[PDB]
DNA sequence: GGGGGAAGGATTCA
DNA sequence: CATGAATCCTTCCCCC
């Protein structure tokens, strides 16, 4: 099987200079501002020019001034990004019939039938790599490899602006000299219980016992570890099915009132409602986000489609219960909608 | 023993 | 300082 994967660079900054080229070269610093104070947010992606000198998604937008205080800081747009996006993944559309949209800025294409060869499949990226530079103006980097996730972190690789390929022969290496944490879904987290076990490379997961693996990260991503380290490894490539629509606002100071709150879980289910379009969900979630950045929420599901009016009820209910049941102060509050008809 | 939702939570990552 | 949604896991429940 042959996979290719794009992944457009610095997204949502790269945009941010499409739509205004005096930025090039630049540094560029897309953030999200929570207005609770002045500069107060996060960072939500940062351009070549920032990221090298230590500012990228994440931190603090207070922090990255410091870092950079001469850098240009824009306000995320969301949407305009993703009309870009959709446009660009429209094109990657006509190289492949088997594409799996992972993301605003990623996708696989198996390209296994119209190429052969690495030779083949290089070419093939090399040409849209090109396509995209053309009619979008934007760099992506292009990973190719036997499956999906060696695709990924050939681009993990090569990032930004390149073209990778790892041969079946780098795959056995990188199987026994790639740091597990740089695979594919293993985050932090995960990294720290494997480490614990002895595993730093794909290689070492085949050393346990694997209920021993399983009982300390799970069946599911245990196996997927196992099969990987294998040269087993081999999903096929398909777009997830949108499953959920939802939104979560940060409130401008933290609250436990529910007064207070209402404007904040009214505004979410506004938009949400918005994004849902023609789809009617059956269930509906209020998410709260706690001073301790925990995350707690409360649902329901209904035998049957639920209209606005019994959004705004359910969801003050679900909140009750969330400020009832828990005693800590929320710092962001929203709403997430599932099980559509 | 276990099929099969439903609910609440844990992780990942731009 | 702290900013959407898929997958997956655990517990719980109804009941054959
Ligand atoms: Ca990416
Ligand atoms: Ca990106
Ligand atoms: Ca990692």
């Amino acid at each position: 099987m042959i996979v290719l994967f794009v992944d457009f660079d610095y997204f949502y900054a790269q945009v941010e200079e499409v739509l205004n080229p005096s930025l090039k070269g630049k540094p560029v610093v897309v953030c999200v501002f929570s207005g609770r104070f002045e500069d107060s947010g996060a960072v939500a992606t940062a351009n070549y020019e920032a990221r090298k000198f230590g500012v990228k998604a994440g931190i603090p937008i207070v922090e990255a001034k410091k870092i950079l205080p001469n850098a240009v800081y824009l306000p995320m747009r969301k949407e305009v990004y993703q009309q870009v996006s959709s446009r660009i993944m429209n094109l990657l559309r006509e190289y492949s019939e088997k594409i799996e949209i992972a993301s605003i800025d990623e996708a696989y294409l198996d390209i296994s039938d119209k190429v052969r060869d690495y030779r083949e499949a290089y070419n093939l990226g090399l040409e849209i790599k090109n396509k995209i530079l053309e009619k979008e103006k934007i760099t992506v980097t292009v990973g190719i490899s036997k499956n999906k996730v060696f695709a990924k972190i050939a681009a993990d690789m090569a990032k930004p602006n390149g073209i990778k390929v790892i041969d079946d022969e780098e795959v056995k290496r990188l199987i026994r000299e790639l740091d597990i944490a740089d695979v594919p879904g293993i985050g932090n987290i995960t990294a720290e219980k494997l480490k614990k076990l002895g595993i730093n490379k794909l290689v070492d997961t085949l050393s346990i016992e694997f209920d021993k693996l399983k009982g300390m990260i799970g069946e599911a991503k245990a196996k997927y570890l196992i099969s990987l380290a294998r040269d087993e490894y081999n999903e096929p490539i398909r777009t997830r099915v949108r499953k959920s629509i939802g939104r979560i606002v940060t409130m401008k100071r933290n609250s436990r009132n529910l007064e207070e709150i209402k404007p904040y879980l009214f505004r979410a289910i506004e938009e949400s409602y918005y994004k849902l379009d023609k789809r009617i969900p059956k269930a509906i979630h209020v998410v709260a986000v706690t001073e301790d950045l925990d995350i707690v929420s409360r649902g329901r599901t209904f035998p049957h489609g639920i209209s606005k009016e019994t959004a705004y009820s359910e969801s003050v209910k679900l909140l009750q219960k969330i400020l009832e049941e828990d005693e800590r102060k929320i710092r962001r509050i929203g709403v997430r909608f599932s099980k559509f008809i």
